[PDB]
């Protein structure tokens, strides 16, 4: 079925990450063909500034995302920025996240294939689309069966990433495929998420935040809470119309 | 408002093939009533890369052909100049007047466009960013023109390499009407896939060249659509166009 | 021998013309080594917004640009920006020059051609390397003998250029390349221009005027007439080193 | 200041190919004396395309192989880490640490670089704009880096490309020591100009990949300069720094 990743940006608080998980349960129960998935950092290990936020470290995160798997019973996914991480993480999260950055990180990979769990690797920004390919058979070979791949945009000349939607159907050949509506750009995000829908994708990713103007991170982007089910339901409706037309593999 | 569908072959090969085309486009508007349809055709083919191509055969052979198709068909005409003074004998056939990529900044070519009263539809050069086009309309404004189009046709990503930035589609919504060029945005494969997003973010309008055979097509033979298969693709992105309509955001 | 095409961007007025024509003339009488080509267009067709300045027409700037080859006895160089204008144009330039928007329109190239001057064609910001050969077969259809291709930039992301050195060597295999030292980019101006001696070129490209910061054109970019005699030396040094290890063709 | 010049094998295929190129590049120093020489050679290529593709010989063989030519032949040495955990061991030998243009960002990796006291290069990201390198070069300070340098090796340009945009060696100046890539911003027809290019520009040094017998290697076999050309690059780049040396713009 569809998927639905969502959640803030980072665990700011696991307060915090109840409040959301709590609307994400309940669009879970309102949705019930669409399959969600909590998705929260526990740390930003690549800001450019290092007097940023980047979180309350790696047990406080695995702890706040066990509650939420525990008080709601959601799918859950983080991500990983170095080996060791793999394992301790692996114990919560359903799905593992590779950063963009690190999509070649041959170890990386392949400790994350390790744990079982499933895998979602972010397109660098740097990669073409059919460099994807050797992506997918690098985690196969790990010993990992769920593999995802990741739309987040292209590096198109400086400070700025331009969506090329023909990645969706090609990276399509080797591995499902799921839409970052968040980071691929705040008011193109709607307009992108149904581009993608309407060209076909396994899934979109979006961070949203019940006061975005105050989270610790993307604050420029990340999506209002309360927004979240009508693009949801906007995006149900035009699939269903559209993918009558998507080509077969 | 009206969605336009602007098609036709990419070249003016011969009067035959237009009326051929024209025959067709004639049975789709009578099926789809609720859009607008445009005949399209070139006279000329002023920019091809080698001295060797296919350019057409005149102005006067070509205007006198799409004079025939509207005659024949009373279907709406459009094609493009290449140089000032074509403008005037242009506009005798041409409802819309079409300005190419690599000109949309030729002021004089422009402002020759504008005066005859017809619509014009400027396709935005690849080297040209979203927001720039604003110049681009106000010239248009300047020199007397009342119905204007911007054409998304792609933007230079690389060597020999065209990418479609969708934010482009709402950022020039903002002072015209927005077509997207599915044809030259790209190969084939990904004709179709694209030009669902275009309609799912939202425009006014889709161009589309379209040819009975492409392989023997005298340009774009890449590229063109198969004319048989214009209908199918019409109907789907009317079907998508109008379950994404509701959420298109206001300019 | 070595080619500095250089001027002020727009013919202002032809008093200026004059002006330029003076310190050009001095610096042709002292690097004889070198063949000087003034350099000033009739008219900016290609400006982004309609209220901007366009020149004095076309018969004004023939006029005054006669004024300077008659004066200095240094040869001329303006563009054309439809066919018709090549005829009146070739009484006086010596080179023709192809707008950079222009270099795909073979009508253009051809009226160019059939003056019989030479034809400098501004390679497009959309253009690849290798496909400026077509751009100089077109020419020699029409009858023209001495070509030069220019480099300018490429399209690098939106409202930005880039200039990949990689293009001199390869358009060098068809024709005699030219370097344009203030459209490529006033910080990298002199960089750049020493890079692309060092590479390998058969000119350089200028737009010089006496107070840049009044031109009724690219104030931002063209280079103080004071400081092209200290480019020239620079250049002429630096090529003098490098032109040991030009590659062969 | 004296000019710098990291050359090497791109992998440290065997301890007998590192004390090959060793001993060209210590005849090379003791003929070039304004010239300061740094051994480079990586113990894993942590990022290959394919998972099928040569890798390396662990940290420990890689380690005591470079410690054997600065002990044969007294010269730096340089490599890169891949992880945290590696900045340590790696900084037992290593004059300089390198940080691999993918990992331009990660934090961690940057501040265990850092506490080692050790020299630090980093590799421009090909996704990274030359002023958002400051930020680079501020986490490196903040993490008690005293001496730091940047490494200019492309940026990306379309798919499956890289073009360097020259500029940005003042722009990093700025802020840190400048190193010019040859091998990896290009194929090997283009070394030699582009590396004339970055001499004339203006930079504090140049990093090039080279092998005995290039088609024959373990990784970059199309890109690593013959041994035996080395020399000649070497002077030319030298000639053309010193005639162009007088130009440089004061930052």
């Amino acid at each position: 079925k569809f998927l639905v990743i969502a959640g803030p940006c980072a665990i700011e608080s696991e307060e915090l990450l109840l409040k959301v998980g709590e609307e994400i349960k309940r669009l879970s129960e309102k949705f019930k063909e669409v399959e969600f998935v909590f998705k929260s950092s526990f740390d930003k290990a690549n800001r450019s500034s290092i007097h940023s936020f980047r979180g309350h470290g790696l047990e406080y995160g695995v702890k706040a995302l066990r509650k939420v798997k525990e008080e709601f019973g959601l799918k859950i996914t983080t991500d990983i920025h170095e080996s060791w991480q793999a394992e301790p993480v692996a114990e919560v999260a359903d799905i593992i996240q590779i950063p963009a950055f690190l999509c070649r990180q041959t170890d990386l990979l392949l400790a994350a294939a390790k744990t079982g769990r499933a895998v979602n690797v972010k397109k660098g920004q740097f990669l073409a689309p059919w460099d994807t390919k050797n992506v997918v058979e690098k985690l196969k070979f790990g010993g990992a069966k769920e593999i995802y791949l990741t739309e987040r945009g292209t590096t198109f000349g400086y400070n700025n990433l331009v969506v090329d939607f023909r990645s969706l159907p090609i990276m399509k050949q080797w591995a499902k495929v799921i839409y970052d509506a968040t980071h691929s750009v705040r008011e193109f995000i709607f307009p992108l998420i149904r581009a993608a829908v309407a060209v076909g994708c396994d899934g979109v990713f979006m961070e949203t935040h019940p006061e975005p103007e105050k989270a610790l991170s993307d604050a420029s982007t990340q999506l209002p809470l309360s927004q979240l089910e009508g693009i949801i339901e906007a995006i149900l409706e035009i699939r269903e119309v559209a993918s009558k037309y998507y080509e077969t593999i």
